[PDB]
């Protein structure tokens, strides 16, 4: 119950704080760690970091010594600049932006699951949110960002939605839990299961 805990950058402060405030009632030493999406998976699969939790919305179900569970979930929108040419025509669709860049998260050295997979040809790697922003801003290309990212600046006008067709709303995610094998049989870690999945929902109603 000496714990190292992963959450990505997808998953809201909200969220993790809901995590945090669980895994401290349930467990008494609790270490945080934050990565973005793509270098999740990764992370935790590296033995030399000892992750013994990890909440992500990648996944891959050959993980190995980690079973798995979903926690609940997050939204992420498609956003671009006003002045996009897509942003434009009320039309958009999947085949409709491979033309156009994309600023994507991660690297090209690394197995793009699906999930963080660029699904257009003409991209350009970044490895934060804010980097992505700040090209998707300048109008260099279009991206998928989480809500509480990009809430404000698209309220504010600085940036524009896409995905308000395919899913009104915003791009419903699972968010999993990736507990070690061994945290199973622990009754700490099936009771910030229950705790934390009970407090997400009812946050995310709100
Ligand atoms: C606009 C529409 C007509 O076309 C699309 C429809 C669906 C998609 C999705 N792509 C990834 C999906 C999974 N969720 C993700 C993936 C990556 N990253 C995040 C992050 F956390 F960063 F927000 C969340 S859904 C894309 C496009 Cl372009």
């Amino acid at each position: 119950r000496n714990l190292r805990v992963l959450l990505d950058t997808a998953i809201p402060p909200s969220f993790c704080d809901t995590v945090s405030s669980v895994l401290l009632d349930d467990f008494n030493m609790v270490s945080l760690i934050r990565t973005s999406p793509a270098d999740s998976l990764a992370t935790i699969k590296q033995d030399n970091a000892e992750i013994d939790i990890a909440i992500t919305i990648d996944e891959e179900l050959k993980i190995s010594r980690f079973n798995q569970c979903v926690l609940g979930y997050t939204k992420a929108f498609v956003v671009a600049h006003p002045q996009h040419p897509l942003c434009n025509a009320s039309l958009h669709s999947i085949a409709s932006l491979a033309n156009y860049r994309q600023i994507s998260l991660g690297s090209r050295s690394g197995q793009h699951s699906n999930l963080l997979r660029p699904v257009s040809d003409k991209v350009l790697f970044v490895e934060n949110f804010d980097d992505m922003l700040r090209l998707v801003e300048a109008g260099v290309g279009w991206g998928i960002a989480p809500h509480y990212f990009v809430e404000e600046r698209l309220r504010n006008g600085t940036l524009a939605v896409l995905s308000e067709l395919y899913e009104p709303g915003g791009i419903d995610t699972k968010v999993y839990c990736y507990y070690n094998t061994a945290l199973e049989s622990e009754r700490s870690f099936l009771r910030f299961l229950e705790s934390a999945r009970q407090r997400l929902r009812e946050l995310g109603r709100q």
